[PDB]
């Protein structure tokens, strides 16, 4: 669960997550952060 992991990651650290987990869809990560905001 990416979002669950992103709970421990800042919305400005989407690049860090991408580099660590090898994510090419950085926009999906940004959207995931927005989804977390909705769940918040």
């Amino acid at each position: 669960d990416i979002m669950e992991l992103l709970k421990n990651v800042d919305p400005k650290e989407y690049e860090k997550y991408a580099r660590m987990y090898g994510i090419t869809d950085f926009r999906g990560l940004l959207q995931a952060f927005e989804l977390l905001k909705q769940s918040q």
